[PDB]
């Protein structure tokens, strides 16, 4: 990270591996999308998640335009585009991305056609902790591919994305622990 | 998940699979561990954590009556352990459970000495959206285990924990994807 004046670990770093999603803001030309770690579920009855995004990027500055983003979630094969998205600033980078935007249900902000979900947001809150604010959006809707969620969980042949650190990612292994 | 009206697939699971940590709470006797998902970073610099927390855990008035939490983060080794933690309510299923608790460096809730890390919080905050409370912590103490992240980052032979739907868990595979 940069901003690392005391070099060694990051403390947050004792929470990794996070998964990794994209981050979609703006609308027609304004269109971005970011790569962010830093995203949960905040609540169950109404659906509602919430994403820490740092002020300097863009993707701040069009999440407080326009109160609207999607979460879209890829897979590793298009973890070229996830890197693109988590390196390079504002709309211009989606000339370099190989993923192709379609309209959302809902929310004017457009999602990714070849992402597993896609979870539309319209943000009901934002808070800043420290150096990010902390954006909370009301789900008002969510597209996927169904054989990404075949039979009502997630399919881990679908590749899901994990951030391990800086530059490596890694997928979940196949083989499920059942509790009981 | 309970509280679900119309059968299908909770809106929420298309975030799944999310790592899955514990949550000490209390002390003495009081002393508490819950299994919790939602939980992520909000800071880098201060490094400030959240978890989404439902009023109706015991986890809730802990952290609500003392200010302080501890996230630990189980390995998959653990996983009878974690499965108690996310079933049993208050601190009675401590005495079903194979962890040690250990005092903390600065926090007086204490840590789990199986723990891959624990990660020492002071509640800054306290929102509530929908049916969780997402409690925000500035961290002000963390312990680990060096094999867990060695060479500063997390080593995943030590098998983190996620979660894919209610009682199915996995670990990460091993080979890691390069971006550059
Ligand atoms: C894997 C990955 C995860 C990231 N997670 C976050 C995050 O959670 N929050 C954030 O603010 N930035 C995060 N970043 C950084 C932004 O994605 C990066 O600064 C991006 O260039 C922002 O572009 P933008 O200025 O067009 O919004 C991440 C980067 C990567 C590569
Ligand atoms: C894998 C797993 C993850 C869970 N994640 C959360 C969570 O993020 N937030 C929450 O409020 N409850 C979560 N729960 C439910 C609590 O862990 C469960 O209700 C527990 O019995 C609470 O115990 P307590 O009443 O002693 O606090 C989870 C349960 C499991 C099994």
């Amino acid at each position: 990270h940069e901003n690392l004046y005391f070099q060694g670990m990051e403390g947050y770093r004792l929470l990794y591996p996070m998964r990794t999603y994209l981050i979609v803001s703006g609308h027609g030309e304004e269109t971005n999308v970011m790569a962010a770690d830093w995203v949960t579920v905040v609540s169950f009855d109404p659906f509602i998640v919430g994403v820490a995004v740092a002020p300097k990027r863009t993707t701040h500055k069009l999440i407080k335009k326009y109160g609207e983003f999607v979460i879209s979630v890829p897979s590793l094969d298009v973890l070229r585009d996830v890197w693109i998205a988590g390196t390079k600033k504002g709309p211009s980078k989606l000339k370099e991305m190989s993923v192709t935007l379609i309209p959302s249900k809902k929310v004017k902000v457009p999602s990714i056609e070849e992402a597993l979900a896609n979870i539309e947001c319209r943000v009901i809150d934002a808070r800043s902790y420290g150096d990010h604010t902390f954006f909370v959006g009301e789900v008002v809707g969510y597209t996927y591919k169904d054989y990404a969620f075949e039979k009502g969980k997630p399919n881990l042949k679908a590749k899901f994305l994990a951030h391990v650190s800086w530059s490596e990612f890694v997928t979940f292994s196949e083989k499920v622990h059942k509790a009981e």
